[PDB]
């Protein structure tokens, strides 16, 4: 019953591969529904064509700023930033999908994919999904990052949507 969404990733316009996610709507429905909707585009805006603007190897890949493309923008489907739903799910290793924010109760559209266990984020960022297929594609993306997060090639979500 948990929805599945996919990203088709490109690297300087050239296809790289597909990552798919399981969204934990059974445990974090508001947060899962935000990410699901932005991925399908059904509200008229969303992740299609946006980039992963901050990638730090061994740590995480951050994306979802579809309005300013640099970490300063993005917006939720709710017309304002929304609350931390809960912290039931923990940051337990690679593939964890978690919300970026600017402090408590400031969730918008930016998210990250962990590429290593990030225990110190528990209780600060809402975990709401996990990579299901294509972790190898996230690992390929990771190699285009750097110590300060700048990417050496443009990493884009060329297409996205809901599976099954």
């Amino acid at each position: 019953v948990n929805p599945t969404v996919f990203f088709d990733i490109a690297v300087d316009g050239e296809p790289l591969g597909r990552v798919s996610f399981e969204l934990f709507a059974d445990k974090v429905p508001k947060t899962a529904e935000n990410f699901r909707a932005l991925s399908t585009g059904e509200k008229g805006f969303g992740y299609k064509g946006s980039c992963f603007h901050r990638i730090i190897p061994g740590f995480m890949c951050q994306g979802g700023d579809f309005t300013r493309h640099n970490g300063t923008g993005g917006k939720s489907i709710y017309g304002e930033k929304f609350e931390d739903e809960n912290f039931i799910l923990k940051h337990t290793g690679p593939g964890i999908l978690s919300m970026a924010n600017a402090g408590p109760n400031t969730n918008g559209s930016q998210f990250f994919i962990c590429t290593a266990k990030t225990e110190w984020l528990d209780g600060k960022h809402v975990v709401f999904g996990k990579v299901k297929e294509g972790m190898n594609i996230v690992e390929a993306m990771e190699r285009f990052g750097s110590r300060n997060g700048k990417t050496s090639k443009k990493i884009t979500i060329a297409d996205c949507g809901q599976l099954e």
